[PDB]
């Protein structure tokens, strides 16, 4: 249960925005829960009472989402449309209202296991074939590294362990690394795609029902980091997720893996679920072609890998200075940056 | 034939947010024509070359939409939904300066075409299937008195100088409007009227005759620009649809309208329109009986046409600040005198 001031804006949002047994509701007949809280994008579940029946299709239960611009909605919106994505059933300057999946995040372990991997590749491939009404221009990748690149040589840390953290950081130069970067991902052909930018486990749902189903029990959520972007860096940056699990309970609140990197084997079958969904007609390709593509898009997606690494350790600084959720944002940053050297050094870059 | 900074602009939108033969297209080889100028809502044609070939699905063609001088983001989402579904515009682009949008070749109606019934018929049924939608959106009915409310309080603190402009004010003013509309309210609350998704500004400038279709008998038209759509009272979009039969905008000279009370729809003409609406509108109603498909209509055109009230007020009051903040050339207060003119017409008809 949530603080009085709120509630009643669930109590508005929800009588207000949904429709049959939604309308008539009372204010003493709303159940509202949290889901997570916090500071920024709060998540509530709102339902109606289980001795109050549906006038129509609307939802029993429902997801309030507070923000805490207008590209972010317009997507959520043609997601949803395509059945991409939760349905939308309210938009409002300080929230929005989304279905409600019955369903958990998949942990870390589980991106590993066959079928969950080959059907988050199908799942990936396809959100990559959509059309989007956004800019088609590769620019999110280095002007995201850049603007936090620049960020970073901004930041001044109070603390002696931030700033020692922050100065061992530094000492990589990173402005010349980001550089060195750039010309190793310029001659790494890349296909521009719609991408999620962010497939970590924590983002994909298994849908509870069907945990049985072997290639369609899982749906990915949370677009916010979506953009058109190289292909190469959301299956790297996917690839890179297996290393980190975030359900850690003692500071930093997370543990990194190297060992737990996909094998050539799990990285081929991944892939090679990907293919055919991302362009139709590759499964009628000769078998000796499709190897020819499979060991290219190896090269090609564990060097972008490396801008994963880059951009995400960036960002974790940044997010040291100004976040309020309690996370180890430096030692993640540092071992980003080291899984970044570390993989520089296992491809020979 | 737009001006360097836009079609600079626009050619950079288009290669940026279109595929296929678009991404790599020179500027000395874009298009791009106006089809509306001024400084609010700008449009353009923009084109491939003839000699260029697509090489995908892209559209040869496009529209180009500047908004000019945050509810921005319902109308966006609100524009991408309708297309998802086919009922407006593909949506190609979007960006803080404007988006782009499918071409579809067509003309618009102009007000006489209104009456014809294939047509009359057709927009009917259009808006019906607009008004079974589910939007995203606030479901309560306080866009109507809402927006007349914020309309009446700015007519009321504005001031003009021009003198002509002044005596007019006055004159509309005279009627006592914050008293009228108190009973509008009241007349209308007591007016039963289903709460769907309305488009809330359907005039023939906002109805696409479709090219290519002016053979098909009830598939030629499109509903487009949305800007005004909200929640609100059925009845609303009926009676400001029936009353644009009597507004024709494409008059040349001050004040750039012709009012004409007597092209108004007939009963007989209003209720061609709804025995259209109402089979498109809900399911059982073709097979309900004779006696209760009239008791449905008689009671639907005492709310239509009272709601055609709101309309009046509505878009009088809207005119009115119009006069004091849009540079834009045509008559508003006279438009505005127009629309209150027949409100008290049109209650006069009512008895009400
Ligand atoms: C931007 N996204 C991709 C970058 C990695 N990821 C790190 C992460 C994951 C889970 C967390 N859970 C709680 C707090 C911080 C967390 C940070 C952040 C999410
Ligand atoms: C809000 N909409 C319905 C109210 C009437 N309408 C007035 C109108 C119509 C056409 C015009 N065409 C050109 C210039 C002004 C115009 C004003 C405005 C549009």
């Amino acid at each position: 249960q949530p603080e009085p001031r709120t509630r009643r804006r669930a109590y508005l949002w929800c009588k207000e925005f949904l429709p049959g047994a939604w309308r008539g509701l009372r204010e003493d007949e709303f159940h509202i829960s949290v889901i997570r809280g916090g500071l920024s994008n709060m998540l509530f579940q709102c339902s109606l009472p289980d001795t109050t029946a549906t006038l129509g299709d609307e939802p029993r239960k429902v997801l309030l989402r507070l923000y805490g611009m207008v590209l972010e909605s317009v997507m959520f919106a043609i997601l949803a449309e395509r059945s991409l994505g939760p349905k939308l059933y309210g938009i409002f300057p300080q929230g929005r209202l989304e279905q409600f999946i019955p369903s958990r995040r998949l942990d870390t372990e589980e991106l590993s296991l066959p079928d969950i991997s080959a059907e988050i590749a199908e799942k990936m491939a396809t959100f990559h074939g959509m059309k989007m009404p956004f800019n088609k221009e590769p620019k999110w990748l280095f002007g995201t590294m850049e603007k936090y690149l620049k960020e970073v040589l901004r930041i001044k840390f109070t603390e002696e362990s931030r700033i020692k953290k922050l100065h061992k950081l530094l000492s990589y130069n990173l402005p010349l690394e980001l550089e060195n970067l750039r010309s190793l991902l310029e001659s790494t052909p890349s296909p521009v795609v719609f991408c999620h930018n962010d497939c970590q486990e924590g983002n994909i749902l298994l849908l509870e029902g069907r945990e049985n189903s072997e290639k369609q029990k899982l749906m990915l959520i949370d677009f916010e980091y979506s953009s058109y972007n190289y292909r190469g860096f959301d299956i790297g940056n996917h690839f890179c997720e297996w290393m980190y699990d975030y359900s850690y309970e003692k500071y930093p609140f997370f543990r990194a893996n190297i060992r737990k990197y996909p094998t050539k084997k799990q990285q081929l079958h991944f892939i090679s679920s990907y293919l055919p969904a991302f362009q139709n007609d590759f499964e009628n390709l000769s078998t000796e072609e499709k190897s020819i593509i499979k060991e290219e898009m190896l090269l090609e997606v564990n060097r972008f890998a490396l801008a994963s690494h880059f951009l995400w350790g960036l960002w974790s600084i940044v997010q040291a200075k100004i976040s309020s959720i309690e996370f180890g944002y430096m030692d993640y940053a540092q071992a980003r940056f080291d899984a970044y050297f570390h993989q520089k050094r296992k491809l020979g870059v």
